[PDB]
């Protein structure tokens, strides 16, 4: 079975400027865009994780989407925090896959929230925070996340606490890793890379992102601060494209480089 749901997604404008804002200075997102939108959904859930219940949708434009619902509600700035997470991760693979060192295109899948409305007024406009939590309110239930369906074998590369996944070992994604803290200046380190990998191309989903400053991803139970950052680069290795890139080690850093996998 499934139904009409309308309503708005909500996502965020110049997300480029706002991320390379909100990375440089130490100041959130405060700027939402909505967007009048309808997609069909299924009435059953196809899967569960811990947190939430997963549906089938499509768009519009006929996409597969996937409608994700919590189990109870939780308020909209947790939410917000695996949304700004996600649109650090994509900005940071964009600007690495521009360096073009590596045949391997990394690609976070886009997140952003619903919520159903009755009413389109808010259509194509820009918000606060404080405006979208009574945009929120006001539909009295907690949003949604939509991403886009992924299939394909699914595999955890690189967790959040210095394991390696050794039979898929990708060095373009040990690079990466490695080059989101030199980009933000030891600042942070993006991993729990995870996803499916096909022609040339990862599409990852759910990542962590550890934070030298305790009050920067409270909510986040993978962000393990200063330890998390240390707790990757004990094992590891830099890799050719590491050294194509002439990254700087990290001091926790004790193995050898490697030159095994990509270039
Ligand atoms: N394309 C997709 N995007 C998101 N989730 C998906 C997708 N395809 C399948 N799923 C299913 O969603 C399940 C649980 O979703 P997840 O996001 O992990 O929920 P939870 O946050 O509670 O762990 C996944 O294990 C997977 O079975
Ligand atoms: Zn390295």
């Amino acid at each position: 079975y499934q139904t009409q749901v309308s309503g708005y997604i909500i996502t965020v404008p110049n997300e480029t400027t706002q991320i390379r804002k909100f990375l440089a200075s130490n100041q959130r997102i405060n700027q939402f865009l909505f967007q009048h939108s309808t997609f069909r959904v299924e009435l059953a859930p196809f899967a569960k994780g811990g947190e939430r219940l997963a549906f089938r949708a499509i768009n519009g434009r006929g996409d597969r989407i996937v409608l994700k619902r919590f189990f109870q509600q939780r308020p909209l700035t947790m939410l917000l925090e695996t949304i700004e997470r996600q649109l650090i991760c994509i900005y940071l693979a964009n600007i690495f896959n521009k360096l073009n060192v590596s045949p391997n295109k990394l690609h976070f899948l886009p997140n952003y929230l619903f919520i159903p409305s009755p009413t389109k007024d808010l259509d194509g406009k820009i918000l606060t925070l404080e405006q979208t939590e009574q945009a929120v309110a006001a539909t009295c239930r907690t949003p949604n996340f939509v991403e886009p369906y992924l299939s394909g074998y699914f595999i955890k590369y690189i967790d959040n606490n210095g394991w390696i996944n050794e039979s898929e070992f990708h060095s373009t994604l040990h690079a990466f890793a490695h080059w989101t803290w030199v980009h933000t200046k030891g600042a942070l380190l993006i991993c729990d890379i995870q996803g499916v990998n096909a022609n040339n191309k990862f599409y990852l989903t759910d990542p962590a992102l550890h934070h030298i400053d305790q009050n920067k991803f409270i909510y986040s139970e993978t962000n393990l601060g200063e330890v998390g950052i240390s707790q990757f680069f004990r094992t590891h290795q830099c890799n050719a494209i590491c050294q194509g890139l002439h990254l700087p080690k990290h001091k926790e850093q004790v193995l050898p480089d490697t030159t095994k996998g990509t270039t």
